[PDB]
């Protein structure tokens, strides 16, 4: 049925980080700089409201985009 999976947010070079997010649903992903406010660098949903497939991001911070979801579908992972 729809999944829920861990949005996985590439840094360069990178895992920056991931937040667990169910399938369609949009999720925020922003860079909290030391001394800064976080600023938005995507909002990003799978592409299917219902099983897990690829991350549609919009608004893509240069560097900052996301890639790939674990741990849940996956197992065993350095998800969060």
């Amino acid at each position: 049925s729809f999944v829920q999976c861990n949005h996985h947010l590439l840094y360069n070079g990178r895992h920056w980080g991931t937040i667990r997010k169910k399938a369609g649903w949009a999720v925020r992903f922003y860079e909290e700089k030391p001394g800064q406010p976080k600023r938005l660098v995507a909002i990003c949903k799978n592409a299917s409201p219902v099983h897990c497939n690829y991350l549609k991001c919009t608004n893509l911070a240069a560097g900052f985009s996301a890639g790939t979801s674990t741990d849940v579908l996956s197992s065993g992972t350095v998800g969060s």
